[PDB]
């Protein structure tokens, strides 16, 4: 009468050993002809977690992951320079990320449905995003999640009060920001790389080029913030032989360095005077409007696909100061040249003009339908077989999308329903158990059992020290058993045998051998987990002592095969399960009459 | 063998669909002659949540809500200007509220009982207040909660180390602070309103009048902080034609504007010189003492009801500077005029003198006993029928009040008890489920069933596509069913039928019709939830295919009425429940022999 | 049919009444010959909680507690002055502690295992440390927890990237920092004490002595920060008669005050010029290196036991400025005098040199193996009887220690296992229930039952108003019963009777007497909790009314003794349990035929 059985408690519902119970509660209700969606096999793990803990690359597809990395870096830059909306709750550094403990901000614009669920089993970043998604506007969650529209009409029409533009491009910006060996620069938008302890040559060249646009008053701040003199010496660069600066817009060969100065550096640093035809530029807004319009002329016709209500013209007026400091009205117009007025939203737009330039230079990012962002049409969700629906309602967090106040919100689907509103679309977020997805653990187990070769139960024999598992595998199986309960033997065996298989399908190590001294502990635990009673008795043989482990009912072929047939979708599937478990069954049956002789 | 049944998991205990289970677990144990307390029908939702999310006005009474709004605005002002105690953990803005992620502060003065419960099912604001209430002094919770004493002796004698005065007054201060169309002023105590994008005329007039007491050194700060020149132009006010300032205390027609300057504006702005009889006031404390004593003379006798140990006299000495800058000792005394010394606690008291002036001008706020703040005498709690007690111990969070270290603390009653201390009073906090209170959902269901008209079960017929519910109602009932378990049919039917009624009592829409293609899914779910087995079989009729949904036991009159009589308080109540459910029973019985013919 | 039974809900799993259920779920599975480890009887409560809430001194040993207090104060000082690692998440004040809501910081160095568990039942400080321990490096947790190595080889070899030195010393630093009556000084490392409202004389003398090393430019900052002029007047000290300062290193009688200035005060204050042989010291680093090397010469040979890679030499070069402001190269060497170069890590090392001086002056701190920090060798954990293991897997949080990336991490053991890694050591953290440990409640109950004297059941009699419990004891027992369930009578009685005993073993008060008016409520609850059915009926006797409480099966000797024998490890233990419960059984049996007569 040992305390193997328990009391429902909160810690016992949170430890990851209890998430494996999902795999073991859902898998038994699926038939081998059950199909798992290809788009659900892997899940969403926010990339902020993946790039810090890359062991989780095991739960995402690598193409999808790189796509997400690209897009988040882009969105991060957009939100970082944006002021009208503040959608990210994360500050990125140098091998590390800070989840900001922002005040809980409740407003006039939040989701009317109260979010009660914590998302406790997901990485820190995924818990954070889901708690945002279920509190605020769906638009916000998609943006933060690093969401790329699928190439098609089967998607959500997202509503909001304020929007950021729909840019979709393949880059490695997030990776570069988080690369551990970076400088934690005053600028949050970009982190220059470090090589051999100093500014990398590739980023150094850009910093020294950028330096042509900063003022002698602040150069020391720049140089000390980045340690440019020392990196220059380290890589053989003479920082004092830089070519004369190009600060005049009518001859300036390259505009790109002034643009970067203005987007990133000017936030903490002041700027060098810029001239137009020898005449000092008077307005900051206009050096920006002119510089980006001339550099990105070919992209002006593309602004309207994201910013349809942005003024565009063929006549830009710059204001400058001549040598006598007179104000000068300068009108610039060229055949076929458009100019754009930014409406003083300077950092936000500089970033976009330059992002589109990269869109034009590098390739498009292409993705499949994201089950966790765009999801399914609600009619498709509703039209869905109950077996298929109930799988997703357990293995995935299930969320709707609905309209209210000309805005769309995401929330746990059951809460949209209790709040009496009708969903438009349904999204799924598969869970992660021990570094593997719940859907992949279930899918692989179904695939490997159905693809398996059949035979007979292992026979009873002598000296069986292995349970076909490794020291690691043993311990995984055995500790999971503690979560057992008294219920039909029939249910417990199917769950135990499937767990046994699920472990072998991932455990590729050598068998670990069991010791006579604890042989009986292993027996007690595995048999008890299947509903068999195990007791200990002692017998005297001459002067010898026999420790008898008595199991009732005993485990032999007729017990496992009869019970699996009773609870299987078909008798043939019961045969496929016992063969996949053959390596594990051998111990289960051969120790069923175990006796430990002390001599 | 689909995964309809589940595993206790944490998310399944948090989603709001699981709170409806309280309604469905408690309601079945109450008799129709059970009474629900009028003071429990509605609950406490902290007003900070109600005014941001007004859909929750559905769970409070409107008179109580306005009373709470008035008092919180008052308490907010008191705590905002207070320095001796910091009781609020919330910063209020412009259509939004920030719950401050303050450090968890544990001291020498906290509740000795460890608070283990999170309050996960309540709005952000209510979770926050309850977590404060269970950590710190009860006094603190009452203050933050916006608590007005009931007019009577049946109340708590609250103990603390430090106290704020007992002011009870009807105003709309909290509403005004949170009104979305306000200016996020440098001052946290008050937010001026915005009309047509500029300072409202009503608040503008006060700001321009206030401006007479600010210094030319800081006027630009004031004008820019509020955009007074532009609001003035917008509404036709000439900001530069303001009457000469009244800065001398012996002739100053109105004291009110200097008082506001000093209470609110002076925090971020400096002040203009103030004189007494032509002689510059030397001490800030004295311009305050004199100004408020003369303006609020009629309220001095009322200070002692809140501040019994505050010096009051008939001789005030002011210190001033004459034209030669000599210090002057000025004694002021008038027949029947009292003066009060503030003890340098200037912002705190200015607020009180002016709050009492409003108390004198506008009406008193009157409330009934607050079940969630003052609660019941512990003897009344103990004396309470077990049926009544067990209702509140499920539907409400239940808290005691007890003495320790000459302080009173609130905590979950069971923790006061496990900590071995004796409660003085017991407070109740009814839960919110889907925007409705748990107590109202239970009370309304009992009232409408007991007030209902009786009849017979609906008869079996043809083409029944409705389940007497709406698309929304369907989905609510059907998804709740997933939480079903194997238990006597007798229990499951009573719970299902009552849930059916509880939904119809709120669902006022048209019936939604069911489609032959999913007809069987609806059948599987509703019958399974009542403990009936549902299986699918196919029959061949000539060349046609019949999909047979077979239910065992079948649902017809004798099954539901026999089971409800077995578990009802009386056979007559079983009849009242089936009639209230007639519209829902029709589908349940008529599809009991459902066959889907494919032709 | 009252709502005594319930629904698993989240709040019902969190309230402390549910932790007592652990005591009542584990205790019944232990035999009276079961032994509880002496090192588990008491637990770890982080001292930051104990010193704010000293009611929890009930769950720690006093020697262990003082040891922990000493070490935390030391570690706090080390981490406070350290910059290379930031291990504490707590800021200490004046009778209070702030748990810092730091950003969740995830990096490249965190535990690869996802921590899903919250630790919800522990004090704020213990929850915080366990959440750190399970996220970051084990080294970090040991440091923050205030961990002293046991005197032996049976310990963990902890790995990390960066380390703090292994100092183990007996002091009262944490107590002094948190003493309520302290000044909240600008310096976080030390808080001077307050006596009679002013700086204490003992700390005042040190502050006025420290003042000899601060600059006339900042003296007013110092004096105002501490109110030294007023404390001086209060205790009769003339602050202006202080002896001339000793600012020159070749004659300076005591080095100790310059060292303190430099370690603590210089952080917010500037410093007075220091000279070497009449020649002004030019480098801050060198006044430090020289001052600490000369003062702590005897400790230099001990640095290497903690800092093995720290340069030590017999020739130190100081740089000074002569009267003509020439730079002077001063070489100092003495027979048998070592000098140490600090490598500019000045505040960190000054603290260590002075901590070792205290190590040399005061005694060593000696502790036993800490079960919660160093734990057991994983082989000892594995080798452990299942009864013993399953006890700790319920009553304690169970954690492993494992290697990854040349670092060691701690995590919930089951998560190390599901993550497929092998533990090195296992640590246990016993839970706290109502101010008592779970292991002590279980151990004491086993000890007092096994040490008890046997007899017979109490006999039925008249006027039994007590249940052998106090008003407090009643309420504890009775409310715990609400957590009851339908299960064999046999299990329920053993749990109820043991809970009854566990309460009497702590409840030393007088019996409280039950009132005829609620006599039946107490009966309903205690019998229902043991699986007995209780119903109410009325009988008419002439004109009188009898309220009949009918219990079936009835509770008399044969019911309790037969059921306890069935579920006991031995029939003799069943007898020991009924005698320990005699005082409680009397009511249970004597009211079994209770009738309330209304006359």
């Amino acid at each position: 009468m040992m305390p193997i059985k328990s009391i429902v408690t909160l810690d016992q519902l949170e430890d990851s050993e209890y998430l494996f119970r999902i795999v073991s509660t859902v898998l038994p209700h699926l038939c081998l002809d059950y199909k798992v969606c290809d788009q659900l096999k892997t899940t969403f793990v926010h990339p902020f977690d993946i790039l810090l803990n890359n062991s989780l690359g095991s739960v995402t597809k690598q193409d999808e992951l790189q796509a997400a990395i690209s897009k988040l870096g882009i969105n991060y830059l957009i939100d970082t320079t944006s002021r009208e909306l503040k959608l990210f709750n994360v500050t990125l550094n140098a091998g590390n990320i800070d989840i900001i403990n922002t005040p809980i901000n409740i407003s006039s614009e939040t989701n009317p449905i109260i979010n009660t669920h914590s998302f406790y089993d997901l990485p820190p970043f995924t818990q954070h995003l889901l708690n945002i998604r279920l509190t605020d506007t769906e638009y916000r969650a998609r943006f933060i999640g690093g969401y790329i529209k699928p190439d098609g009409s089967d998607s959500m029409d997202v509503l909001a009060e304020k929007k950021y533009p729909d840019l979709n491009f393949d880059n490695t910006y997030l990776f570069n920001i988080l690369y551990k060996d970076v400088i934690n620069a005053p600028i949050k938008e970009f982190k220059a790389k470090i090589v051999n302890g100093v500014l990398s040559r590739q980023d150094f060249d850009n910093l020294i080029g950028v330096r042509q646009y900063i003022t002698i008053q602040d150069r020391p701040r720049f140089d000390d913030a980045y340690n440019i003199a020392d990196a220059a010496r380290h890589y053989g660069v003479n920082l004092n032989t830089l070519p004369l600066p190009n600060v005049d817009l009518t001859t300036m060969p390259t505009y790109k360095h002034l643009i970067m100065f203005e987007q990133y550096f000017i936030y903490t640093y002041d700027r060098v005077d810029i001239y137009y035809n020898g005449n000092k530029m008077l307005f900051d807004d206009e050096i920006i409007n002119f510089t980006i319009s001339m550099r990105y002329q070919s992209l002006i016709p593309r602004l309207v696909d994201f910013f349809p209500d942005i003024p565009v013209n063929n006549n830009i007026v710059l204001h400058t100061r001549d040598p006598q400091n007179a104000a000068v009205n300068v009108t610039v117009a060229l055949p076929n040249v458009q100019f754009v007025d930014i409406n003083r939203n300077n950092k936000f737009f500089i970033n976009f003009f330059n992002l589109l330039a990269k869109e034009q230079r590098s390739t498009a990012i292409k993705v499949t339908k994201s089950m966790f962002w765009d999801g399914m049409d609600y009619e498709e969700y509703k039209s869905k077989n109950l077996q298929d629906m109930m799988f997703i309602n357990s293995t995935c967090y299930v969320f709707g999308l609905y309209n209210h106040n000309n805005t769309t919100y995401c929330s746990i689907l059951s809460d949209i329903i209790s709040a009496e509103k009708t969903p438009i679309r349904v999204c799924l977020l598969p869970r992660v158990v021990g570094g593997k997805t719940v859907t992949n653990l279930i899918s692989e187990t179904l695939k490997s059992i159905s693809s398996m070769t059949i035979r007979e139960f292992p026979r009873k024999d002598k000296s069986i020290m292995h349970i076909g598992l490794s020291e690691t595998g043993f311990m995984r199986f055995f500790q999971l058993l503690r979560l057992m309960a008294d219920k039909p033997h029939e249910t417990a065996i199917k769950e135990v045998v499937m767990a046994y298989v699920g472990i072998k399908l991932g455990d590729k190590g050598s068998p670990y051998y069991i010791r006579k001294e604890s042989y009986q502990d292993f027996i007690y635990l595995l048999f008890a987990s299947m509903g068999f009673k195990v007791t200990t008795r002692r017998s005297i043989m001459g002067s010898n002592n026999i420790s008898i482990i008595s199991i009732r009912p005993r485990v032999t072929k007729q017990y496992i095969v009869a019970t699996l047939m009773k609870t299987s979708c078909s008798k043939n599937e019961a045969e496929k399960l016992i063969t996949s478990a053959f390596d594990l069954l051998n111990f289960m049956v051969s120790v069923s009459d175990f006796r430990d002789y002390q001599s």
